[PDB]
Formats: C-alpha cells, sequence, structure tokens
C-alpha cells in the first residue's frame, strides 16, 4: 500500500511564516544554553565564508485567517510557535574555535496552547 | 505588554517525534533539489569531523492519543508532516569542496490536510 494522499496529495499549510537568509549572525544560543560568538563567517585557512543562517519571522496565518482551523481559540491559545533547530557554527567560544550547535528558528507552526495565565 | 502566556506560559506539543544525531549522512537532497554526497565528515586540512546530522522519525501523537484535539480527522487529515530545514554540509560535488544546503528532518508538526484523493 502506498499512502500518495494524507503524505503528496493534501495540503500542508495552516500558519505561514517568513525565513531570511542572514550572514550578520554575531551570536547565537548554542546546545548548552549559552550565546556564543557565531560572527557570521567561517574563517576556512585563509578564506572566509559567511553562513547564510535562518532568521524566521512567524506570520498571522492568512490560509485560515483569524486564527487556525480546528483549534478553540477560546478554550485553546492557536499560537504559531517558532520551531528552532540546532545548526553547526565555527565559533571561537574557548581555545582557538570550534564547531558547535546553535539555534535558529526556521519555521512557525500553530499549536493550541493551553490557558492558565492570563 | 508582556505575553507570558501563549509564548511561555500554556502547552507547545500536539505531536511528538524523535531525532536522532546520525554522522553517517553519506548523500543528502540539497537546496536545489539534487541528492549530494555529503560523506558524514567535514575534512577540515587534516582533521576530519562528523557533523551531526538529524534524522527524526515522526511517532503517533501520545499528548492526544488518536489524531490531533481540535483538528476532524474525518472532514480532514491530522497528519504530522516532517518539518525539514537547510543545513550546511561540505560536499564534494563539483570541483573540489562546496558548503551546500541539504534538507535535513528536524521536527514532525500536525497539520490538517485536505481530503481529496483516496
Amino acid at each position: 500500500s502506498s499512502s500518495h494522499p494524507i503524505f503528496h496529495r493534501g495540503e500542508f499549510s495552516v500558519c505561514d511564516s517568513v525565513s531570511v537568509w542572514v550572514g550578520d549572525k554575531t551570536t547565537a544560543t548554542d546546545i548548552k544554553g549559552k550565546e556564543v560568538m557565531v560572527l557570521g563567517e567561517v574563517n576556512i585557512n585563509n578564506s572566509v565564508f559567511k553562513q547564510y543562517f535562518f532568521e524566521t519571522k512567524c506570520r498571522d496565518p492568512n490560509p485560515v485567517d483569524s486564527g487556525c482551523r480546528g483549534i478553540d481559540s477560546k478554550h485553546w491559545n492557536s499560537y504559531c510557535t517558532t520551531t528552532h533547530t540546532f545548526v553547526k557554527a565555527l565559533t571561537m567560544d574557548g581555545k582557538q574555535a570550534a564547531w558547535r550547535f546553535i539555534r535558529i528558528d526556521t519555521a512557525c507552526v500553530c499549536v493550541l496552547s493551553r490557558k492558565a495565565v492570563r
């Protein structure tokens, strides 16, 4: 059996967002949780390469307009949370230089957050 | 005004998934759509570094069990789609070596896919 629908056929959108490629990511939060100096460009011998980092701005879900079709924005909180991933950056934080994991936001997805605090 | 709820206070989970760190990503689909030879390890002069890539397996949403609370699995298709990001890999596909964007799945999020094809 090959499920082409609910995989490729259908729809995979609810909340939209925009990711811009920045080479000026001078600092970023690493895996450990430390905001390390990423600089923006990696120095390979005598050649520097500005790495395209993703700055993702969440946008107000246009395919559903109000909130998120399905999620009750009264009982729950239809919110587009920013999904961030761990990319590799040549940072000079300690010793000389190391390729560490830094957290960059790469998408915004709608999730039903729970009402508890006003 | 500082919205701590619907941002930090609340809940941000609906579909769970697991990302494993692999250093044996020998090939991956680049930004252009070509499955390039990533090898798995980057060669920096005389030092090779196996880059931790993310292989994310989608899991059956346990916080909601059946499908996705809010999404009607009869009218719509509650499906956890795998969100993939563009990481940088030193590939030897052309000339000598270049740091290209390759697509790796980093998360799985539930979206109401549309019924159309069976």
